């Protein structure tokens, strides 16, 4: 049990690194592994990894969540963030495994909106043991040479003494890199499905069949082992999510941009304002705009750090 | 981590009967509950509960494994061995979320044989982290009143130092009865797939999103609270000796054919699985009153002959 996800992430790091169980290369990927593990985060909002020699990337990890609330399977969207994830699109246009959205909004097995069902479920039967969205699929380990097989098998939501608390079941995750994104994105989900339902934020819980450190990233770990998040608006946030997605493609296609003024000026909630400066910001990188410090001081100190780490010749 | 089933299983119980985290009614089934729960066994063949009190009942134990083997959804295989099981059966036919065996072998999203997948996938590679069977269904939620939905999400296995690990994860369980039955059935299964690669034992862990004694076990759970070696399968693919001994757990059910103890030593099975039919043809002399056989009794393993005299000590005792 930890109280944030930077104390789970970093004990669970040392853990794999120092103390590994097993060292085997699955599809040849040398490892460093242990076989079922997890942790609980009594505080799941408090999502994020704010060690600089991680240089974590909460642009990307808010970009992968509303990737998978957008239900997209597209490749442009998510290698502008993160341009390794092309490593497992098969078809320099989509991601299968990688690609959650289409899993929980209208799953393989029969198209169905599984957080729609959730959520029914859930405000039939409060108490429900049922309220599961399934993420893997029994066809992908019959497609030949399949390079992206969904990793995370399930979540599962539960409302407990008026507190939603969250549970995600991965076959594999990777401890270094694919944990940070995939808890954040994980307890992301949680938040906004306990927003929509009207209740508190209670525990999440993580659990894994092969956490590993892939040899590649053995020396970043070792460097950082050597080294307050805001909470989402109440109320149902869909109408929020949408406009963000729509500033989100014209920030990223660079078919728009705004200033820091416009950005405060826009009609969102302020948490929201703020994911969609973060875009700005990423757009300014990535299409060589002027960076804009105004932008950078109105945004939250968690936000700052982790722009500031990231791109220090632009926020630093 | 725990070396037997059984410590894992008085531990847990113990655990969610003293100090639940919530106490509440899904679909109207008071409870004691417990969020997130797991444990790891060191020698997963160890797989039976003992405990005179709790009544374990092997014969169900091996029925539920092979039903699931076979592949079938047919209530009247099952319900033979465990008449209540009728209550998840909405059309008195067959089974739907606690019919694990077309999950595994002909899954609804597909028609994927996922044993099979499973079985090439560690083959072509033996340290993948992606020899998954999935259990659960997102169709099952798409329709309300549902009786019986899945509460396995997966079975994964995992060839380490040469020993075929497995996991379990499940959404719910429960910790008094079910437990009994789904731990010896994905064990069973574990090492039945590791004879089949001809691979060692590894650990074997068990996960569940809701583990729950329910109020009105609570009587028969203190009773146990207040309170010999499983036998190895052979070597090898067991499948030929399985649809052996299903040809044997149909005739014996429908009470077509009876076996003397002679007839079962003759029976052209490998040991362990003699004595799985032997428990099937005991099974039958219960069900359609027939004379208890002590001969058949005495030949049985230690563990065997226990759990037939505590379940059914006018018969066995
Ligand atoms: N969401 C994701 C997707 C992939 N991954 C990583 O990618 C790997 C995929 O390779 P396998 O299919 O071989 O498992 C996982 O084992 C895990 O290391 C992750 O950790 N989180
Ligand atoms: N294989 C099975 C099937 C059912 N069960 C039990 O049946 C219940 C089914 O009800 P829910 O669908 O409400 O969970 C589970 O919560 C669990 O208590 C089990 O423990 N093992």
């Amino acid at each position: 049990t930890f109280g944030t996800f930077q104390d789970a992430y970093l004990s669970q790091l040392r853990d794999i690194y120092h103390s590994p169980e097993f060292r085997n290369a699955p599809r040849g990927q040398a490892s460093r592994e242990r076989i079922g593990a997890g942790f609980r985060l009594l505080d799941p909002v408090q999502r994020h990894i704010s060690v600089p020699a991680r240089r974590a990337n909460v642009v990307f990890n808010f970009a992968e969540a509303l990737w998978y609330l957008s239900g997209s399977d597209r490749l442009d969207f998510i290698q502008y963030y993160a341009p390794g994830i092309a490593a497992y699109s098969a078809d320099g246009r989509t991601l299968r495994g990688t690609a959650y959205g289409p899993r929980i909004f209208r799953h393989p097995a029969g198209g169905v909106n599984q957080w729609e069902n959730v959520v029914k479920t859930l405000t039939d039967d409060p108490d429900s043991k049922r309220a599961v969205i399934q993420i893997f699929d029994p066809r992908e380990l019959a497609v030949a040479d399949n390079i992206d097989v969904a990793c995370t098998l399930a979540l599962q939501f539960l409302i407990r003494d008026g507190l939603l608390c969250g549970i995600g079941y991965m076959r594999a995750n990777d401890a270094f890199r694919g944990a940070v994104s995939d808890v954040f994105s994980f307890t992301f989900l949680q938040e906004f499905t306990a927003r929509y339902l009207g209740l508190g934020i209670g525990t999440y819980h993580h659990v894994v069949g092969s956490v590993h450190i892939y040899d590649s990233d053995a020396r970043w770990a070792e460097r950082v082992l050597d080294a307050g998040f805001p909470a989402m608006p109440d109320g149902d946030n869909w109408p929020h999510v949408r406009r963000v997605l729509e500033w989100e493609e014209r920030l990223r296609t660079n078919a728009a941009r705004l200033s820091a003024d416009a950005l405060d000026a826009l009609d969102l909630p302020a948490y929201w304002k703020h994911v969609v400066a973060l875009f700005e910001a990423h757009r300014q990188v990535r299409h060589e705009d002027t960076p804009d410090r105004a932008l950078l001081a109105a945004l939250p100190e968690v936000y700052r750090q982790s722009l500031a780490v990231k791109w220090p010749g632009h926020f630093g």
